[PDB]
């Protein structure tokens, strides 16, 4: 059978299989890889002929409705994106994770392993120049454009994943097209992006299965919100994306499709949903279990979604796949459709509970309403919106490749501004190293306001980071974690600096603020080493600018917004898992290794950088002086721990014999001491000799987390 | 919550996981650590110092029992080791798994989590110069060699592990303290070391919970069989063991002990089984009393006491099935652990009666109840034979502590009485190879046999020593012992040649020249496909003889499945692709390296009866990319082959003409999702020199795997 897991002997270990996961990269690629270099090389153009042709070279094995395969790679696109959760940033099109379950299988991916088949041929004759996450995303804007609609940029740059991200939780159900996350619309929990397991966002068919048009708009609203979407993106996006092709459900999915991938046959190589008799009988094709177009002309670009739904009436009724669509009262419209399939019928087209909800909604209506009268104003959205759909994960625009990149920053790219001055150089570097050790400024305060700078940073999209010095903007400079009236100090006493500095040049040479909180930072650190006998430099890399409000969406920003913060030892009093759950889960968005977030919480615990300067997990007698006493302590039998009386994130640490209070602590520095893996790497760092291992390995953690926006070596 | 995992969604979902921990070491170690230079800077008789003090210094929070921490050291030692199977060769003391679930919260380990506890300052001085691993092992021997019983030998050399092994299966039951693995007692699942799940090797109080004493001992004897033990050494071991120490059972254990480790709360620390209402009423095993007079005295009180008294079975205060002794003549014969003014009745397990009461253990226990030296040494061997067995051979085998003499169970190689060839050398055979009647797939075939058995769980087996010229494997069916005498018998022909033609005392191996051979043949097919490649060739592998080798015990490395060759046994129970992944795992291959060599080795074609199946190639012997882009044509439909347990037939999607034969072996990296990502790198249009380079290092890689000497 299988090997089974601990996981299933003890549900709740804590899930360091995330942190393995940033341990080396699975797949083939060597170690020395650029996929920016090896994009670079690549014929943009030749890529999109080669799609522009297959768009109408039909595969008997997945016949193309109306001959055009089109339609179906818009889907593919937007499902690849469509998974993105601005909580975390994951999800999304970014590594090309469709590919993998448990995406691969999800019931709203039913026949996307064709669509993806069908692009096979190209990525191999393309090889390594482009991914497969690159390619599935310009497959869908080939599709539009090859029917009609001109798309407004396009980036390169995604790497492609060789698995699954295996941080990303996506719900709480234990089977697929459930859901356990919401009683009423509107009211979905916290930090998912869909309203049911195993959906990209909303039911099609209404909420719980009830084809109610109003309660939909609400799961509609709260899902694409999750997924950075106002209601005009939202409207634009459903009607831009319905206009062109059909729902595919000749019969019930439920007693008609094979198993998903995952489940299915070997020798269907990785295909699923086999249609029992009849893959390729494109007029018994079934995905969804819904069927109709919603258009009389499926593969072109025009005004017939919006003026089908708000010219008719509809009616909710039982499809022929046993589910809930709706069909138009009058006969205007019947058979006004050609068949996908059968050049000699015809069909009659039809809505979702979903596209119903637009015209139902009070302000979704209005929107419509917008749209058909300015056709115009529909395109400028709908292309605008799908390029932030499916490039919102990509990160700064630095990341974004190719010659059809829009000269146009958007907002949500988090721009950054160029540097109007020179750098400088290794003797300023120096000087502003003593000046900022000679202020009033002490080691921990530094070293705080660095991480509150740097630890926003996630890698999941991209997005925070220590480039742009948006600490001290809104909403960051009020976020409780970051002290608001401390940081206001700190920030004073180095833009004092910065000024002096400044006007003491005569070279147009200039400091930015970014660059010295994480100078300062790094000065703390070198500072608290050489207390402890240790000659340290770390690697400075200038030339981080100053973002400004005018490009910063603020409102974005609190999604980065961190509950717990290990560094810090932060717990948001309010958390629903235990807060060594949210350190690992954060630490994974840094990048960080199980041995990694080790050497740091306990490099940190000596120099004592606390949230409100507390002295939980402090155990040491020298603050501001980096050693491995953190371990050592820690380690030392001699000492009892035991939850705090009246408390809620507290413990003591007891002389086992006198019972006098040694130290308090959090779990964030218990884990540490109680979980077997970490305990195990803590034994190393708590050794007689292993000091200095612990010194550099902190200090290089330091380097890497303070370094994790820098684009400017890709 | 917690994200839920691929294989809760589909639990026949291919165990990746296991080849993703030979991408990564994880840990904190540096990457160019040498753990036995570092071991080679230890003091070890520092440390055995440290460890005899350790001995009789009591700490409050788990007060050692007659005031010595010796025998629950022995059983903290027996059990790190006592998890080896011979099946796989997993399991066992080599990377001090123990500290790490499952195997840290196993019933049978409670309170152990105490005993390695007691050495964690020792650790922390010596810090990387001994291991946990190593640490573990040495107390056990410090113990024993305090309470007057010299050992055998001592090495150093575990490298310690920084997780647990994902790869073995410890069984199919799905709670701790049940089985569901034997019908009759004797007659347990294949490929199992213990006869209940969570236990080291069977029930103390007897089979399915019952005081059989006949029936324990049939499991007792198939359980340390499959641990590579025999009746003496299993009851010298089991004699040897308890005639220390005790079991601990004040109350029963199911409602008086606190959470496992891995289920205990935070404040713990790493701690579990807490002790709800510990010394005097310390609860481990739930079974209570001393077997023996003197606990920390080596003697013949275990053996005296078992076979001079008659026992009878009861329950004891811990609820447990116990024996206690029908004469009074043994009644309060023991001082009590924690109060040497008190006295305390001995008493015997249901596995100890079962040494008196079967036929073949009784012989063996009078033996050596009439001879105290041969009890002495038959337990001494075997001891160090327990918690040495998964060191591999004796090159791995570190420090002053080594014994001269060399066991047979650790394989031993002779010394090459003779000087190493050179280049000028190694060119002239390798010419010399490429010149005879023999082919490119014969030579990758045999190099591959030679290769194959390693096994990097107990680092057995490898091309070193040459033994598949020797039994078993020469006769082994996968071995296709005809054509493999054939191809021998070629190379030893040039051996003689060779060795014959020179006078500066130079020789050259068969061993060597059966990889060199190998490595000939690669480079030709990467030649014959337009790519210049030169394979590193190392020296120095000698032929070892039947008398350097026990060939039963080599019988479990044989293979039921072997990928390279497309060989399938034909009475397997998991898929197959479910026992590649579990073989390649053995050869510390990552995916991408076993799909570079499984795709590579196709298009040379180099199967078993040599067949056809998954030689998806028109030119076989010539290195290309082709099994990847056959593999990956949508032109081609694949079915399962009519009549067939093994075959599917690769079909013209417009035609229905057999394009080509397969099986799951070759059809997985189509088919799983995250090899078909692989496979596609493989096959893509510029990908064939890559494909041709990475699987020249995988081969490479598996040649040198016995090869301890480089890095
Ligand atoms: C409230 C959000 C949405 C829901 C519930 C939804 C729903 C569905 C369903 C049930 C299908 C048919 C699957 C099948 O049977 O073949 C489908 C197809 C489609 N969706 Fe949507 N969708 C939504 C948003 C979007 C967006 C945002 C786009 C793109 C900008 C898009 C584009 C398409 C296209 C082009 C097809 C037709 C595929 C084909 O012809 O094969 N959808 N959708
Ligand atoms: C059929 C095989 C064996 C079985 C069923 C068995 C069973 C047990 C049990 C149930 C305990 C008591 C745990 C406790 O309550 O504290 C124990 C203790 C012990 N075992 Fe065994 N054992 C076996 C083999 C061995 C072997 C091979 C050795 C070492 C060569 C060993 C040495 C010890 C020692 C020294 C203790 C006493 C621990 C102490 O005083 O804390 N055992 N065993
Ligand atoms: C939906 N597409
Ligand atoms: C048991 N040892």
């Amino acid at each position: 059978k299988r090997p089974k897991s601990n996981q299933d002997w003890w549900p709740s270990k804590l899930n360091l299989e995330i942190l393995d996961q940033n341990a080396r990269d699975v797949g083939p690629v060597e170690d020395d890889f650029d996929y920016a270099e090896e994009f670079q090389k690549l014929d943009l153009e030749a890529v999109k002929s080669d799609l522009e042709e297959l768009m109408t070279s039909s595969q008997d094995w997945w016949p193309a409705d109306y001959g055009h395969y089109g339609p179906l790679f818009i889907r593919m696109a937007w499902h690849s994106a469509g998974t993105y959760r601005t909580a975390d940033g994951r999800g999304g099109a970014a590594g090309g994770r469709q590919r993998f379950a448990p995406i691969n299988s999800w019931p709203d991916n039913a026949n996307l392993d064709k669509a993806r088949r069908l692009l096979l041929p190209i990525k191999q004759k393309y090889g390594q120049k482009i991914s497969w996450a690159d390619l599935m995303i310009l497959a869908g804007n080939v599709a539009i454009e090859s029917m009609g609609f001109k798309t407004f940029g396009y980036a390169g740059g995604r790497e492609d994943a060789f698995e699954e991200d295996k941080a990303v939780n996506w719900g709480p159900e234990d089977e697929f097209e459930t859901q356990e996350r919401f009683d009423e619309p509107g009211e979905i929990q916290e930090g998912l992006g869909a309203s049911v397991m195993g959906l990209i966002y909303v039911n099609p068919e209404g909420p719980d299965g009830n084809p109610d048009p109003e309660a939909s708009a609400k799961n509609i609203r709260q899902t694409f919100d999750r997924m950075a979407m106002n209601d005009k993106e939202t409207a634009a996006l459903i009607a831009g994306g319905h206009t062109f092709g059909k729902v595919h459900g000749a019969d019930d999915p439920e007693e008609n499709l094979g198993p998903e991938p995952e489940a299915a046959p070997i020798e269907q190589q990785g295909l699923g949903w086999q249609n029992k008799n009849g893959n390729s009988k494109g007029g018994e094709m079934i995905t969804s279990g819904i069927e109709g177009p919603w258009t009389q002309s499926p593969t072109e670009w025009d005004m017939g979604y919006i003026n089908n739904l708000l010219d008719y009436e509809w009616e909710p009724e039982k499809g022929p796949g046993g589910a809930w669509q709706w069909a138009p009262k009058s006969e205007e419209l019947k058979n006004s459709v050609p068949d996908a399939h059968d050049p000699d019928e015809k069909q009659t087209p039809m809505m979702l509970t979903t596209d119903i909800a637009l015209k139902r909604d009070p302000d979704y209506r209005e929107v419509m309403e917008t749209f058909q009268e300015n056709p115009m104003e529909f395109g400028m959205n709908f292309a605008k919106a799908w390029y932030k759909l499916t490039h919102l994960d990509m990160g700064p625009p630095e990341r974004f490749l190719g010659p059809e990149v829009p000269d146009e920053e958007m907002i949500w790219q988090d721009p950054l501004p160029d540097a109007d001055y020179d750098l400088i150089g290794d003797e300023e570097i120096a000087e502003l190293k003593e000046e900022i050790l000679d202020s009033d400024l002490s080691v921990s305060q530094l070293v705080k306001t660095a991480w509150a700078s740097a630890s926003t940073y996630r890698d999941s999209d991209k997005r925070g980071g220590a480039n742009g010095a948006r600490l001290r903007l809104e909403p960051q400079k009020n976020w409780e974690v970051n002290e608001p009236e401390q940081l206001e100090t700190v920030l004073g006493t180095l833009e004092n600096i910065q000024t002096e500095f400044n006007d003491s040049r005569s070279d147009g040479t200039q400091v930015s603020l970014a660059d010295l909180i994480v100078l300062g930072g790094n000065a703390a650190v070198e500072q608290a080493a050489a207390n402890a006998g240790y000659d340290v430099e770390i690697p400075f890399e200038p030339g981080r600018v100053d973002a400004g409000p005018e490009h910063t969406d603020a409102p974005s920003f609190d999604a980065l917004k961190p509950k717990v913060d290990g560094v810090r030892n932060y717990i948001q009093d309010d958390i629903t898992r235990p807060a060594e759950e949210v350190l690992v889960d954060n630490a994974d968005l840094l990048n960080l290794t199980a041995s990694e977030l080790t050497a740091l919480i306990g490099g940190m615990r000596s120099i004592g950088a606390n949230y409100q300067d507390t002295d939980l997990g402090v155990f040491t007698d020298e603050p501001e002086t980096l050693t491995n006493d953190f371990f050592v302590n820690l380690l030392d039998m001699g000492t009892e721990w035991e939850p705090a009386a009246d408390s809620e994130h507290r413990y003591k640490g007891l002389d086992r014999d006198t019972g006098e209070v040694k130290w308090e602590a959090t779990r964030i520095d218990l884990i540490f001491g109680s979980n077997d893996r970490l305990r195990a790497i803590s034994e190393v760092y708590g050794s007689a000799d292993a000091e200095k291992k612990l010194v550099h390995d902190f200090v290089d953690t330091w380097s890497k987390v303070m370094k994790l926006d820098r684009f400017d070596l890709e």
